[PDB]
């Protein structure tokens, strides 16, 4: 029955680690950060003023996401149709922020993901507040950190790696800007749980980072 926790800002090797976790343990596997941008896509595609926060919920109300709870496979669902590749885009990326910071957004999610964790047997749930908000007597919780250069770089090779333009300047540029911005405008809490596992990641590879938790659990 096992509930594992995954938190930490983006570019630390999160979502490797909570899949290669997944897969070891024969977890379902929860990407909580797919369900915020497939409700974005829904609300993209319905046309939602995104400076109305009614219009944002209700949008995303209508919205029937699914994400795949298999680590070994990218799968999001809108209605169905298989939104991979799109919830990644560039524009889901941009307004993404805008309808996650939408409270009532938040509430309907935060619920479907505190079932999602009971359905059965073992599962690794990925997220910014998943240690302390989400799933607060979660059984294992991890929280993942890196310097932001590191972060960077990982987010740059990640664009290269998807054929997209090598730019670690910007990548960099960006980290920061939404590090401060987290600092100021935070949507949620954001730092670790006090009984969350704290790993720098900066100089390790997302492998040994796996193994090294592996042995804990
Ligand atoms: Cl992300």
């Amino acid at each position: 029955s096992l509930v594992v926790a995954v938190d930490g800002p983006a570019g630390t090797g999160k979502s490797s680690v909570s899949r290669g976790l997944a897969r070891a343990l024969g977890a379902r596997y929860l990407d909580t950060g797919a369900m915020y941008r497939i409700a974005t896509l829904a609300v993209l595609r319905a046309g939602a003023d995104l400076t109305d926060p009614a219009a944002i919920e209700k949008a995303a109300a209508d919205a029937e996401i699914g994400v795949g709870s298999d680590p070994d496979v990218d799968a999001a669902f809108l209605a169905g149709e298989d939104v991979s590749s799109e919830i990644r885009g560039d524009a889901v990326t941009g307004a993404v922020s805008a309808v996650s910071a939408v409270p009532a957004v938040r509430t309907r999610l935060v619920d479907i993901q505190r079932k999602l964790a009971t359905e059965g047997g073992r599962v690794v749930v990925e997220g910014r507040d998943i240690g302390t908000v989400v799933l607060p007597d979660a059984d294992v919780k991890i929280f993942l950190t890196a310097s932001a250069e590191e972060r960077a770089r990982r987010r740059n090779a990640q664009n290269v790696a998807n054929g997209l333009p090598d730019d670690y300047a910007t990548v960099l540029a960006d980290v920061q800007r939404r590090d401060h911005l987290d600092s100021t405008r935070p949507v949620s809490p954001l730092r670790a749980a006090d009984d969350a596992l704290v790993v720098d990641t900066s100089d390790m590879d997302q492998a040994q980072v796996i193994a090294h938790l592996l042995d804990l659990v």
